[PDB]
């Protein structure tokens, strides 16, 4: 039988909106990711999505089709049970414009990432270039770019965009990124992929001695409406541990933890608690380490959780040292263009007073620009961010025409 571990490693899937990221995800693990009635009902990532599955071998078949996501070998006609390779999970990123700051949160969950390209429009959509850019911007360089919906265009419209994409990640970072044709929908050439993901987006080396750090991007409880006082469950919060590992009944702390009002006046103290559970996904542990998306248990008060409440926050071992700023300074470096606009813009030099918008882990936040010098820029936060470590690359975002463009990128300076 295959054992039943946690996921090793994160997948970002990402692209321009409906280019099929979702299906993608359902091709490969069985599962659809958006589970929010809104996105539901509109028909779009919202919320970052998630997946896992297993992945196997068949040892004795013919590769591709040899790999599954399933103990079974029948459809290559073995009755032999499939060599067990790993679990992996996926980070389903939403492709709306609008929602490129989740993107860019998502982003510091990958261990690598699937640029997902419908094959049935002009590439290269905005989308396309921004998310492309992100990745390559944070260090998500293991990337695998699937081209999807291949099923309505002809065998020749797609190496006309497969020629596209070569000339675009020529002379970049992904010049030599691998290029899946699929399609999700009706599962085509879904084995193929599955190698690619063996073979480009390997498990990273995890130094498990380092201080634990998780990133959190969901926050709930699992109490059902008119549940009784005495069986009300602590509360949950969510995310990926990107080093160390956590265990169950350890002291813990959430950064900058909760906002505390005295009259008008606002500050954030650290939240302690103890971790009551550990899952991810269906299944319980004692341990969580990097890899997967972990749902932490504790003993909080539910309404401290509630609707994602603790977004953007990390977690910590109790007495850890943590500056927890309300005011940064960063070592940037700005893009010549706007990528993720439709129109081609120029990225004008950051100016003091102007508000921009900083990804950090997963957080995002709003600040003042309180210095502009050449390579560094100070900047007074409208809510402070923990820092867990001395190179953390935080993504500038600056406002135009309404919709937060990334325009840059930098290094938090300790
Ligand atoms: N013909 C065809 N249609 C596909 C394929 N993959 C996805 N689609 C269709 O594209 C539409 C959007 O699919 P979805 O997977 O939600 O795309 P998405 O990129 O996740 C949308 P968002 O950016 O908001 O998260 C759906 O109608 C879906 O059935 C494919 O391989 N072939
Ligand atoms: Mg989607």
């Amino acid at each position: 039988a295959w054992p039943k571990v946690q996921p090793e490693v994160n997948i970002g899937v990402v692209g321009h909106v409906d280019h099929g990221k979702t299906t993608l995800v359902q091709a490969i693990t069985g599962i659809w990711t958006s589970k929010h009635s809104e996105e539901l009902k509109r028909g779009m990532t919202i919320k970052l999505g998630y997946a896992e599955t297993n992945i196997g071998v068949c040892e004795s078949c013919k590769k591709p089709e040899a790999y599954v996501t399933e103990p079974s070998c029948k459809s290559c006609g073995s009755d032999d049970e499939p060599k067990f390779l790993r679990r992996i999970s996926f980070i389903d990123a939403p492709g709306h414009e609008v929602l490129m700051a989740t993107m860019l949160s998502g982003a510091a969950l990958m261990d690598g990432a699937i640029l997902v390209v419908a094959a049935n429009e002009p590439f290269p959509q905005p989308q396309t270039r921004e998310h492309f850019v992100a990745l390559g911007i944070i260090g998500v360089k293991n990337l695998i770019i699937v081209q999807n919906k291949v099923d309505v265009v002809s065998k020749e419209e797609a190496l006309s965009q497969y020629r596209q994409i070569k000339q675009f990640t020529k002379g970049t970072w992904a010049e030599n990124v691998p290029i899946k044709p699929v399609s999700a929908l009706h599962k085509i050439n879904i084995d193929s992929l599955i190698e690619g993901i063996e073979e480009y987006i390997k498990t990273p080396y995890r130094d498990l001695s380092q201080k634990p750090v998780m990133l959190v991007i969901r926050s709930f409880d699992v109490n059902k409406p008119g549940t009784q006082f005495n069986e009300l469950k602590g509360g949950v919060i969510g995310g990926s541990i990107i080093q160390g590992l956590f265990k169950v009944d350890q002291e813990i702390k959430v950064l900058p933890g909760l906002r505390v009002e005295k009259q008008g006046k606002v500050s954030y103290e650290p939240i302690f608690t103890k971790i009551s559970s550990i899952r991810f996904g269906d299944e319980e542990f004692k341990e969580a380490k990097p890899g997967g998306l972990v749902a932490i248990g504790t003993y909080l008060d539910p309404s401290l959780t509630k609707a994602d409440n603790l977004l953007g926050s990390i977690i910590t071992l109790a007495d850890a040292e943590v500056p927890v700023l309300w005011n940064i300074r960063i070592k940037y470096n700005l893009l010549e263009r706007v990528v993720g606009a439709k129109e081609m813009l120029k990225v004008d030099p950051i100016r003091a007073k102007e508000t921009l918008m900083l990804s950090v882990g997963s957080s995002t936040t709003l600040g003042i620009v309180t210095s502009v010098k050449k390579d560094e820029i100070e900047v007074e936060l409208r809510r402070p961010v923990a820092v867990w470590s001395n190179n953390i690359r935080t993504v500038i975002s600056r406002q135009i025409a309404g919709r937060w463009r990334m325009i840059g990128w930098g290094l938090v300076e300790i």
